[PDB]
């Protein structure tokens, strides 16, 4: 065989050989330990893993029976929850202790980018999004509408350039207003003093908080840029005459570059598709690469910003976003690791180890500089359900951190509260990771999927578009922002909301997603450099410090209003809002799909049935597939309804899609993404909490199996 024997373990070849050749060399830690305490850890710690999974079934069992033997009395409801272990007692208030974190995590409100580990390009760009250009994002996206005049073409329209132009005044004057007129006005920038002077036509003006003067470049009586800084998040000026831009601008200014993603999620679990050693190598690579600095797709990670203090002194910016990396969650296993029984390893366990070894790097000099300044390793761990699966992945990280011979706690949990047992059970998960926990964040897509198989059997759920504004789900907002802030996450850990999927409609974005930093959210989730640049403009115009302060012990979710099952009405739709729903869910899942199986991309913009362009994943495609499930399953509609539906979308996809692509109409049969698509719906109802992995796994190594023969 092709693998390599530690211990119990037998290790797939290409894994094994990474790990020694490529990650460990510069760690300090021996080898033999490695590898020791590699096979001591899934030892000890697998059967737990396995306990915490039955328990996940054992109690869904016990639901879809009481489903399945009523004819909605929350008060029962609640207790039965109760006498079965789901609900758990409240534990007394506490406060976080988290220590040796970051200021762009504990203190700094704004985006946060999240993107696929294993896209090389993708992950340098995120990485690099730490600052963005506003023009840019204005110029290129509907932000400004493409009205008459103000058109996209293939060169640069004035029109449309000015109308960027005067967005960002006014964008400015809002941020860091003058003491009086209007940047819009301004002619001239200079330093003199100390201070920002802003020359009007008739006037000069300083800032009416002269303490938002962070910086400047070149000289202070003609400047090549402005640095300032509003509600912690940094705006730069640039300014030059003689640019294509410049020369249209009155104050000869060239762009507004604003701080952007603040941090970054390098993504092993919803938006990539690695199913054995060969594309965790690959992942594991690029997390390698982005840690030592030396990550090169050629373009590069790119250097801190070096500027002069108001004073006259030098100081420095981070060039790059905070990196977290978002590991998989308890569910699966990997052949990339299997034991002498040929059974697999669990993922999770091994990506806590590897990619807890793999970011040490991150804390050292790279050869090209440090991520965690402070020590910390930053781990999302997604899907957990309750505060027992809390508990053991601090666990997990306390035994890894043995291994790689690090201090306790370095290794911090960014909690996803995304599935409906950790939902109401947040403070008790809260409090099982209090001393490593460094975010929660409301993963409201996947959470969604859990909603409908927790209550898969009590009946039809209202439409996928519905979800998005039901009780529960905004019970389910609030109540995260009450049980962060009440654990003291204030000024010491992220409270965090979710991602924003309609990539193209920035202009809606603006308009909408300030909602999240006005909920009291310090972070929330973009999919794009370009969003995270157009998010940021919401701290500017949010102080979420103050709306954190003002919620304090305040209470606006209750327990019921959580439990409240988002079950449709009688004679909810017609006959042709059902096929909209069933044909708008079939396309985004063969969409995302055929890409998964046939190609291995884990995340795939993929037009709705309005040609809205949305960003899927795992998640997106756990909703999709368990609504149609749950509408099967209660008689919405028929198996050929599903079948029709997926065979009229499947042309339309293959039209969407070249290259590597091999279509899937009109042999749909031959097809395993198709095949795979079709599972998903059909066998929706009998996957464990709903989750698409056990398929898209065995379907994408069914197809790479038969491509290699
Ligand atoms: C990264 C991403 C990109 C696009 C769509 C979703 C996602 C998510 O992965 C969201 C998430 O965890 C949650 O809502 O469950
Ligand atoms: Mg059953
Ligand atoms: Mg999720
Ligand atoms: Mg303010």
């Amino acid at each position: 065989t092709d693998r390599v024997s530690v211990g119990n373990l037998r290790i797939a070849r290409v894994l094994y050989d990474f790990v020694n050749n490529e990650a460990l060399p510069g760690t300090d830690i021996d080898p033999d330990s490695f590898w020791a305490g590699v096979d001591k850890v899934v030892a000890d710690l697998t059967p737990q893993n396995q306990a915490l999974l039955n328990a996940r079934d054992e109690l869904q069992a016990q639901i879809d029976k009481w489903h399945r033997r009523r004819v909605i009395d929350m008060d029962a409801y609640r207790q039965f929850l109760t006498e079965i272990g789901y609900l758990l007692p409240e534990p007394d208030d506490f406060t976080i202790t988290t220590s040796g974190v970051d200021a762009e995590i504990t203190t700094t409100a704004g985006p946060q980018l999240v993107v696929p580990v294993l896209n090389a390009r993708f992950a340098l760009n995120a990485a690099n999004a730490r600052w963005g250009s506003l023009y840019d994002a204005l110029y290129g996206t509907d932000v400004i509408p493409e009205t008459d005049g103000a058109e996209k073409g293939p060169t640069y329209n004035k029109v449309r350039g000015d109308k960027v132009i005067a967005y960002a005044r006014k964008f400015l004057d809002d941020s860091v207003p003058l003491s009086s007129g209007s940047f819009g006005d301004a002619t001239g920038f200079t330093v003199q003093d100390g201070q920002l002077v802003v020359a009007l036509p008739d006037k000069s003006t300083g800032l009416a908080n002269p303490g938002q003067f962070a910086g400047y470049t070149g000289a202070a009586e003609s400047p090549t840029s402005v640095l300032l800084i509003n509600h912690g998040l940094h705006i730069e000026i640039l300014i030059d005459p003689e640019s294509q831009v410049g020369t249209t601008d009155r104050a000869g200014v060239k762009d507004v570059i604003l701080e952007s993603a603040i941090t970054t999620i390098m993504d092993f679990e919803d938006s990539v598709a690695a199913v054995d050693a060969a594309d965790k190598v690959l992942g594991y690579r690029n997390w390698l690469g982005l840690n030592k600095g030396d990550l090169a797709a050629l373009r590069v990670l790119n250097r801190d910003r070096n500027y002069t203090a108001p004073g006259g002194g030098q100081f420095t910016l981070p060039g790059r976003s905070l990196m977290f990396v978002r590991n998989v969650g308890h569910l699966m296993t990997n052949d990339a690791i299997v034991d002498t029984d040929g059974s697999e390893v669990f993922e999770g366990i091994m990506d806590a180890l590897f990619t807890g070894l793999i970011a040490i790097h991150g804390l050292k000099a790279s050869d090209v500089l440090i991520n965690s300044r402070t020590g910390s390793i930053y781990i999302v761990k997604p899907k957990m359900h309750g505060p027992a699966e809390v508990a053991f992945t601090c666990e997990l990280f306390s035994r890894v951190e043995d291994v790689l011979g690090l201090p306790q706690n370095t290794m911090k949990i960014g909690i996803m509260d995304e599935e409906r047992r950790t939902t109401v059970n947040l403070k008790a998960c809260i409090k099982a990771a209090a001393d490593r926990v460094v975010f929660i964040n409301t993963g409201f897509l996947d959470r969604t999927g859990d909603e409908i198989h927790t209550s898969m059997e009590a009946g039809p759920m209202v439409r996928k578009g519905t979800m998005k504004s039901q009780p529960w789900i905004l019970a389910y907002e609030d109540h995260n922002v009450d049980a962060g802030l009440a654990a003291g996450f204030s000024g010491r850990a992220q409270v965090g909301k979710g991602m924003w999927t309609m990539t193209e409609l920035m202009a809606d974005m603006v308009e909408t997603k300030i909602a999240q930093p006005r909920a009291g959210a310090s972070t929330a989730w973009v999919p794009s450099p370009t969003a995270a640049t157009l998010h940021a403009l919401h701290y500017h115009q949010v102080d979420v410090a103050a709306v954190q302060q003002g919620l304090a012990g305040k209470r606006r979710a209750t327990i019921e209003q959580l439990l409240t099952i988002p079950l449709a009405k009688e004679l909810a739709w017609a006959p042709d809002e059902i096929r909209e729903e069933v044909d708008n869910n079939c396309q985004s899942i063969l969409g995302y799909v055929v890409r998964w199986v046939d190609q291995g991309v884990g995340a795939s913009k993929v037009p709705d049935i309005h040609d809205v362009a949305l960003m899927e994943d795992r998640a997106t495609l756990r909703i999709s597939s368990q609504l149609l499930a749950n509408w099967l399953r209660h008689g919405v509609i028929t198996s050929a309804d599903v079948r029709a539906s997926l065979e009229r979308m499947a042309p339309l996809v293959d039209r969407q899609n070249d290259v590597a692509y091999r279509p899937m109409a009109p042999n749909f049969d031959d097809s395993i993404a198709f095949l795979a698509a079709q599972e998903l719906i059909l066998s929706g109802a009998q996957q464990p909490n709903g989750y698409t992995e056990p398929i898209l796994h065995r379907r994408r190594r069914e197809f790479k199996a038969r491509a290699a023969e």
